[PDB]
């Protein structure tokens, strides 16, 4: 069909329908009267991992032989989404598929809706952890992703009333054809216990052990035939475990919950037992694993010449401590050595600045869980204080500010400050926010050690993002300038020599177009909601929190909507407004937020005055195979976070990349998207960090906007009066109220600044030729914001070695 | 090798060769540089498992187009075993795999061993269920198992110190190749709620869910192409369920425990609300897959016509009030019409008459969890006691007896009596246990309706038990006779013909030296223990019981050591004494009489005076692969009940089929065991049930023994005194005082004529061809024991379908 998904030859056909009749008889146990559409999906899915294997098993051996630095991805996170449509672009099967799907009398696109999301993340940091591990494979890294296989992961959204619902996300429930068990490498991980000292150093006894059982699943790189792994640890109960003889078995569970289920917080610390045994769970059986595969090539100085490990924020920055225990408890190496290797082989990079993010773990948690790592940490930070104290003598402010160990209402463990002083190299996710670290929340440790600190911008990764979403965008830029962009993203330069080309701006035009009508109509078949699709797609999806400031979009909505009932016959360009997201469970804000989003969509899509001129959708269960949909056919992309609180962002990435325009603050990425773009071709709006900074100082006193701008004290006397709710009259009212009182995020301070930008974006979409322009000018300097060109950064410049673009033999 | 596991054809050797590579590479994602025997393992279970999966959709198709009466067996346990040999056995693969596995240099019989029991079973019963299905599948009944998947079968059974310890029996750990899950069929179960009255009838409101998903296992017949399926429920929660978050999720585990574990009690009712939950799952998920499964064929008149369900005891007993609530209150049937079809449905096999084996559920239990039933039970009871009233007319007390309901402490329903009111037939599992049920705990049912009373001895298949355990014996008889006794054992007669052969005399006594060098050197191999083969083979093995009299062996086994010490230069017949089985966990008597056992073991073993002459092992796990082991290497098989009490046994029939002689009283299926092969060929001994009756009525007074019999007073003196255990001296005082004061089991009265029969028994070994022959006499009369014609009895007698011995096209 299109030229980027392969070559459907003949041989190639003939062989796949075959192996899909012997997958659906001997491995599904059907024939072709009772099979399902699902039985379909699973002999696909068989049949297109069977390509996978021997280039699996072959990559697995090339790095044996070979011995390379081995790079270890540590996450509590993985953000996968489906495999199938992946692992077929990957290996240049689509089109062969395609065919030979056909032939069967099988719609493709159907069998590929089956598949569930694996959904091991919560947003951005989950997802960065998935394009990461693409373009390592795709980069010929030898690179493991490490973390927890959860049975249960970020929970399926419904919304009942304009309220979320939260359900289990079973997505085990009819198997996984991707993972392997693999049962033979199960590993011992210890709890509790205590501490005792011998004439040969401590010993950590009367353990309770809960076993770590992995599951290795394929990572594919772009058709260069490297296949790379990632290891997903399972709870297990050893076999004696309590051994009523019925009550012991049943209590089983009780080690086996530490693998059951993600938390479901982002951008929020809870400081949970649960979810500190997870951290130490993933950290303890993957640092043993690693040891294990080293010993395979007794003298660690060559261990960080042949091994990385990458921390994915503090979630497992006990491998610091872990890495010494063993190093010095079992292995016996003296202290400083131990330590130095430590150094040498671990790297930070942090995700966030937000206070309430951070990971600050009470002493008496560690001290009942992790005696031992509790002793070393101590010992970390006493080695660490000293130098600190001999490089800045005198100054004891610094020494309680730099300390591992918070004073207080109740010791902590500050974990970025292990992470800091246990790592070579510390990192920020985008110069603004790496800037920041440096000056603010780190900057103690900058003096202390410059060196240290760099900044790694983020990237996501063009094979998902592009190509498997998008076949139709990339199937014009292949036309005009080849297919080595895919795995070169800067080649998309070369879009700019056919800004003024007609044919060129009518296909992009006409791409965003069928993605519109596809979108649409996926609305209406899986969720009977009606779009006008012709209206400019203004698009807002991330998770739910206040930093994001969707209240600074229902704001506009609002406002558009009281302007169009104020002069209900004058032109306004129509926009259908999309917003999504999940809320975490225990947080009542983002939950009230939602129910305000639909409170909102409840009176304007059935005002007849509006007419087909302003609609509000709430996008229910934004997941990773949602954005896939919905991000092609957005044309304004909404990134509004208050300068100096949104780390990076990715999705703003994926909407530059796919042919929306950016409406956004000086935020993060957005600041390096606008400088590559060039900022003509882009809608930035309000406070810069210098502005936060200057209004914070005098004071946030949101009052004083509302006495000013009469369009907002309206918004707001709707909001407090009933208007949205008018069943509750005071529904709403702890909004108004932290609108009023108690704004960490000055939603209001952006407001007349955002509604002025806004209506320049209306008057760019009146003329779709420059619209398009505006356009072609975004796709084209998107290069910057591949993952590949992130992970060759990480690659020489803290993991020490090269990327490579060549082919491993078929 | 051998002539009964089928052919080695040169196209079938390639084509196993060429299956068992790909299965290694595809399936299990190894290559033969990393591959553990366990992958070998699995890699020829699943190139055994593609030639079945053609057979069983085939089978499963010919039902559907030719729709014959479907037989359902109702049981909570399935004791399987292991699957990879039999599956050879029955497809002829045998030879052709041990070819196919030589070439690629492996042991197939050390990869058979590394395949895990499955052990869902407890013993007799259980293992009856799998003869049973194996026998419906050689005889072409359209015959479903229908069980629960339990995670954990019955505990494996370590020593440490003489002890029993219990472990959990982890058996899916590495996979089940066997069973296909089939999520797609799963079915929601109900429990607590309450009843409501309206206009149109009851209904049951307000319930738990817990969902129950199928694994399909196929059971293949022997050589006919004929693959049933075994149908086994797995428990999991609803995803709303109890939807903290974490909590909710976590809380999944209660709903999933009902199919955790198999309760290990056996001949002995416990009354836990868990085990009623398993109970009420496996009937109330089979009962709609049975109802769903005749709607594809409204008229429920043809129902009994169209469908068969055996009760494997009172376990499944629910079925009966489960019909009448679906017939009842959701086809809204009247209840006359509902209650004929039952009963014509139904019918219950009892398997003992042991009063605390019993099933009596406290109503307060039934009235939480399943009110509806309760009632419908009510509903059953009085409409019966007025048949009983109206044919025994002022008769109260019979009334009272025959009531499913027991009054006083705390009401129970007697399950047994339900069973019996609501089946059209009732059979016990060998003929004096049938007379025993019309004689006494069944008497008044049997006045009321003596048509619904048979018998249906019970049998082995000779498939496992002896094609599959001991191919040499198999072999040689073969070469006799043919091949067609293994499914038709009434043959093994002809080798009366054979009983003054010179060469079949040596060929069996061959056979059986060999069977014990083999299992002696398992013995040392497996668990460093030294025992001398050219002994007599004297076993026990079966679950620890008092009524099973593991105790009057002991009394034997001491009073052989004592004559040895009395006169050590006289010459003996030498044994090993071999005494196995499992002790419930909470079953205080049995756990002491293992300790007994090997406190025996350890002064008998190492007395310099003793020699080689007697040895006495305690054999660890006993579970049905060591089952196969022991069987075929034993020489005597103790079968020594109290008479009355062993319903049937079943493993009387194993040894006598595999050519040891049988020391028994006659208790269950000795009686009919004897009577085939001629009580000159069988060492029964002790009192008759009539001796048991008239000791009963006058008093059983122990002390009567220890008076008159001084070697039993030696017995116990040294028991009492510590001579067994020097340390605690007192250590087996709960044993003398339940042997002098509370026997129920009559130890003492047999004593006498059980040492005196088991010097016939050395006698008859000192001439090892009059030996011979009257093991031949056994072998050859054992024909009547195949779970052939036991099935063939049901077949005609209880289910109204006649067998079939056509092979299916291939
Ligand atoms: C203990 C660690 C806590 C921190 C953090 C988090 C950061 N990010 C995102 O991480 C993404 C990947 O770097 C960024 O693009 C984005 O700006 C940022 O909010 C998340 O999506 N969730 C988080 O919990
Ligand atoms: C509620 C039901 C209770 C009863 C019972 C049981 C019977 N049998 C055995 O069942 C075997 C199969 O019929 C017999 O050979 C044997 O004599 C008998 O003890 C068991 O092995 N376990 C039992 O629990």
């Amino acid at each position: 069909q299109i030229s980027v998904r392969g070559l459907a030859g003949v041989e190639n056909v003939t062989e796949l329908k075959k192996n899909f009749n012997r997958h659906l008889h001997f491995t599904l146990v059907k024939d072709r009267n009772v099979a399902t559409p699902r039985d379909y999906y699973f002999a696909l899915a068989h049949t297109v991992r069977d390509h996978l294997v021997g280039r699996w098993i072959r990559t697995q051996q090339h790095y044996y032989e070979k011995d390379p630095k081995r790079i270890y991805y540590l996450s509590l996170e993985f953000y996968m989404g489906r495999t199938l449509q992946n692992t077929m672009v990957n290996l240049a099967l689509e089109n062969a598929c395609d065919e030979a799907t056909y032939q069967l009398g099988l719609d493709m696109e159907e069998l590929e809706e089956i598949e569930e999301d694996a959904g091991l993340g919560n947003g951005g940091l989950g997802r960065l952890a998935a394009c990461f591990l693409d373009s390592m494979a795709t980069l010929g890294l030898a690179a493991y992703g490490y973390g927890i296989r959860y049975e249960f992961g970020i929970f399926n959204q419904k919304i009942c009333g304009g309220w979320q619902m939260e359900e289990a996300d079973d997505w085990l429930r009819y198997g996984n054809p991707w993972e392997k068990a693999r049962p033979e490498f199960t590993l011992p991980v210890h709890f509790y216990g205590r501490v005792e000292h011998t004439s040969q150093g401590a010993k950590w006894v009367d353990t309770q052990v809960v076993l770590a059982m992995p599951y290795d699943t394929p990572v594919p790189g772009y058709r260069n035939n490297v296949v790379n792994t990632m290891r997903l640890w399972s709870a297990k109960a050893p076999n004696d475990f309590n051994l009523g003889y019925i009550q012991a078995v049943l209590d089983r569970n009780l080690a086996e919950n530490i693998s059951r289920v993600l938390y479901p917080n982002d951008n929020f610390f809870e400081g949970k037992e649960l979810r500190l045994k997870q951290e130490y769970f993933v950290v303890a059986a993957t640092l043993q694993d690693i040891i294990r595969r080293f010993k395979s090539s007794t003298n660690f100085d060559a261990f960080p010449d042949k091994v990385a490990i990458q921390l994915n924020d503090t979630h497992p920055s006990l491998a610091i401590p872990e890495l010494m225990r063993v190093l010095v408890d079992l292995e016996r190496l003296d202290w400083d050595k131990a330590w130095e290797v430590t150094v040498k082989t671990c790297a930070y990079t942090n995700h966030t600045v937000l206070p309430e993010a951070l990971e600050r773990w009470p002493v008496h948690l560690l001290e009942t869980l992790l005696p031992r790592h509790l002793q070393i940490i101590y010992e970390i930070n006493q080695r660490f204080l000293n130098r600190v104290a001999a490089a800045f003598p005198g100054d004891v402010d610094r020494l309680r500010r730099m300390s591992l160990v918070e004073e207080g209402a109740v010791k902590r463990i500050n974990m970025a400050h292990l992470c800091i002083a246990g790592s070579h190299a510390v990192n920020g996710v985008a110069r603004i926010h790496s800037e920041i670290l440096k000056k603010t929340i780190f900057k103690d440790f900058y003096e202390l050690e410059p060196h240290k600190f760099q900044n790694k911008t983020n990237g996501i990764t063009p094979r998902r993002w592009l190509v498997l979403c998008n076949p139709g965008l990339a199937e014009i830029i292949a036309e005009r300038i080849g297919e080595e962009y895919i795995s070169d993203l800067d080649q998309l330069r070369k879009l700019l020599s056919y800004v003024d080309d007609e044919a060129f701006i009518r296909d992009v035009a006409k791409v965003k177009q069928e993605n519109k009508l596809k979108f649409a109509a996926y609305l209406e078949r899986e969720y009977k909601v009606h779009i006008n699709p012709n209206s400019l797609f203004d698009v807002q999806v991330k998770r739910i929190h206040e930093y994001k400031r969707q209240l600074l979009n229902c704001l506009h909505v609002i406002t558009l909507y009281n302007r169009i009932k104020k002069e209900p016959n004058k032109f306004v360009v129509p926009r259908t407004v999309m917003i999504g997201g999940k809320a975490a469970p225990g947080y009542h804000m983002a939950k009230m937020i939602i129910k305000l989003i639909t409170a909102i969509g409840d009176v304007v899509n059935h005002d007849p005055v509006v007419g087909d001129r302003l609609r509000v959708i709430f996008l229910e269960n934004y997941r990773v195979s949602l954005a896939e949909k919905v991000i092609p056919a957005a044309d304004l992309s909404e990134q509004i976070s208050t300068a100096g609180t949104e780390a990076s962002g990715t999705g703003n990435m994926k909407f530059m990349l796919n042919g929306a325009l950016t409406i956004g603050t000086m935020d993060g990425a957005n600041v390096e998207m606008a400088e590559e773009a060039g900022e003509e071709n882009f809608f930035i709006f309000g406070m810069r960090v210098e502005d936060v900074d200057r209004l914070d100082q005098r004071g946030y006193n949101a009052q004083e906007y509302y006495d000013r701008i009469p369009e907002l004290r309206q918004i707001i006397e709707q909001l407090s009066s009933g208007f949205f709710s008018p069943k509750q009259p005071d529904l709403f009212k702890d909004i108004v109220n932290m609108l009023m009182h108690h704004d960490r995020f000055k939603v209001f301070a952006d407001y007349e600044e955002y509604v002025k930008c806004q209506e320049r974006v209306s008057a760019l979409y009146k003329n779709p030729r420059e619209w398009t322009r505006m356009v072609i000018r975004n796709i084209a300097t998107s290069g910057k914001f591949s993952s590949d060109r992130t992970i060759a950064q990480y690659a020489r410049e803290i993991w020490g070695v090269e990327p490579s673009r060549q082919r491993l033999p078929a």
